[PDB]
DNA sequence: GCTATAAATGGGCA
DNA sequence: TGCCCATTTATAGC
């Protein structure tokens, strides 16, 4: 399953769900305490809960974004809590089309990387402009996953909708990181 | 904190 | 017609 012997740690999950009922954001921001609505800046009510530690963006359309959870289950669970709070506030909220939209993972290969050599050998996939951002941007095609590679050996993997894509992206890159280990 | 990465949502605006 | 708007999270160097 994880030939490298390293398993990327899931750090952030963004999911979305349709409450399937229009919402009065101004009424939600007044009644709810764990909220903050400033439409001139963003069209959403920003709500937060302690467990699972997450943040929700609630829109008048009934659409909702859930960010911050450390697992897919935690995300859905948190999304359900927001929906219940909305329901309790007075709206006929449902839990329609729950979908995991992005999973962010990270791991440490515990060895330094020669980013410039890696970038040069994989120019079709890399973007390494150290003066702007210190990490190399590797946009993997299969699976379609973006990996941020640092000299420290620390790797961030994002864009996955299924955790196995995160795991696969890593396993695919491992041999490449090894080939360019900084000695 | 800013730089960069992915993803979803929306109001505004050239 | 597209783009930033704000939110989250790991990462590291101004």
């Amino acid at each position: 399953k994880h030939p490298s012997g390293i398993v990327p740690t899931l750090q952030n999950i963004v999911s979305t769900v349709n409450l399937d009922c229009k919402l009065d954001l101004k009424a939600i921001a007044l009644q709810a305490r764990n909220a903050e609505y400033n439409p001139k800046r963003f069209a959403a009510v920003i709500m937060r809960i302690r467990e699972p530690k997450t943040t929700a963006l609630i829109f008048a359309s009934g659409k909702m974004v859930c960010t911050g959870a450390k697992s897919e289950d935690f995300s859905k669970m948190a999304a359900r809590k927001y929906a219940r709070i909305v329901q309790k506030l007075g709206f006929p909220a449902k839990f329609k089309d729950f979908k995991i939209q992005n999973i962010v993972g990270s791991c440490d290969v515990k060895f330094p990387i020669r980013l410039e050599g890696l970038a040069y050998s994989h120019a079709a996939f890399s973007s390494y402009e150290p003066e702007l951002f210190p990490g190399l941007i590797y946009r993997m095609k299969v699976p379609k996953i973006v990996l941020l590679i640092f000299v420290s050996g620390k790797i961030v993997i994002t864009g996955a909708k299924m955790r196995d894509e995160t795991y696969k992206a890593f396993e695919n890159i491992y041999p490449v990181l090894s080939e360019f280990r900084k000695i």
